[PDB]
């Protein structure tokens, strides 16, 4: 009764009131490729790094199973995709959303929408967190906030949707192609540290083919940082 | 993103662009009660076209072995009782048609883990003598709306069917067609005026000649003459 013209995702959708996450039950569950899971709430989701996630009533939290049969070296990827397609379908809603290295989504640097992409076995879990209506954290915002109005929750679904499936087709075909969407889109040119072990300070000047971010530090080295793990600080 | 606040009928939902059919996709696979299967279109339902409701519900009803027949009347009434919400005259062609105006607007089966299925033209292009909301309306209706307050209405009737199996049943008789003649067809047929229900669900028939027969669905079908 959704109505849905999309080609591999959204084929199947399933919808919960409440769930405990949507990546895990993605994960743990046998579906097909191109299913979403998408739920009201979620009583324990998180994103990158273990970070809870409030998943109250109001925001879309889903996943989506993918199991994309390109070179390995362009698998690591797919985690671009999330971040790209909650930007395109930001500029819908007239917000303008930029890329927190690796897939964070933020308006005026205050966080709107995170990725949380997880593998097992043979498929891709792509998770997506979005505040639209749902009230958020300090420091952060939502679609709701930005625009100062209600925003319907599956006019978000729709428009997401339909743009994920759009760039991963061309990604199954142009894997290379989302790098370069994810760079336009991107916050570089500004002062960055990198916590944790090893931690460090310096320019955010881009992303290089692998995804990886390249920092020019003060003494003129240059490091390239994988998306993997680490903490990121604007400053 | 649905933001459906049932009880147990919706608690979960899968839709698919395209199913074989809804009812088999329930009785198959492994789901909890509650969940409802719909589908933009059913390539194999018992064909079902973009534009209607296609849906199916798995029910766990922990009731009397004597009251599971009832379930059909379920969706029957629910699908009447959203009818009328969008000001449509549904009325219920014993056991499990809707119609309007003896037009067909929707089909309840029930197989069975027992599945409720139901198939509900809405926006869809009909068979010859039936009809849709937008036929009856004259317009497009929000397929979405019709799921949702159809979807409201069986978690309502289900919940207290669960307590009081008996109370449907005056639902159906309150919307159903009597006092007209019919003919009942399984091991021959017979014709007589379909007088009411009873408290089994059972269609009471009067034939010409006085006697009483009670019909239970399963092995008949039923025409309007």
């Amino acid at each position: 009764m959704l109505g849905l013209k999309t080609s591999i995702i959204g084929r199947r959708v399933i919808y919960f009131q409440e769930i405990t996450s949507t990546n895990e039950f993605a994960k743990t569950s046998y579906l097909e490729e191109g299913t979403v899971i998408v739920a009201d709430k979620q009583t324990m989701g998180h994103g990158r790094l273990n970070r809870k996630w409030e998943s109250p009533e109001g925001g879309l939290w889903l996943s989506i199973v993918l199991s994309p049969k390109v070179p390995q070296k362009d698998l690591p990827k797919i985690v671009f995709l999330g971040a790209v397609g909650v930007v395109e379908t930001l500029k819908e809603f007239s917000i303008d959303g930029r890329i927190k290295w690796p897939n964070d989504v933020l308006v005026n640097y205050k966080g709107i929408a995170g990725v949380l992409v997880e593998g097992k076995g043979d498929k891709i879990v792509l998770g997506i967190g979005l505040n639209v209506n749902n009230k958020v954290p300090n420091g952060a915002t939502s679609m709701k906030l930005e625009l100062g109005s209600e925003v319907p929750l599956l006019s978000v679904f729709r428009s997401l949707i339909t743009n994920l499936d759009r760039l991963y087709l061309n990604f199954l075909k142009n894997p290379m192609d989302i790098l370069n969407l994810v760079r336009d889109n991107m916050i570089l040119g500004v002062r960055v540290k990198i916590l944790g072990d090893g931690s460090f300070e310096g320019i955010a000047e881009d992303i290089d083919d692998f995804g990886r971010l390249i920092i020019r530090l003060d003494s003129g080295e240059v490091k390239k940082v994988i998306y993997g793990d680490v903490s990121l600080r604007f400053l």
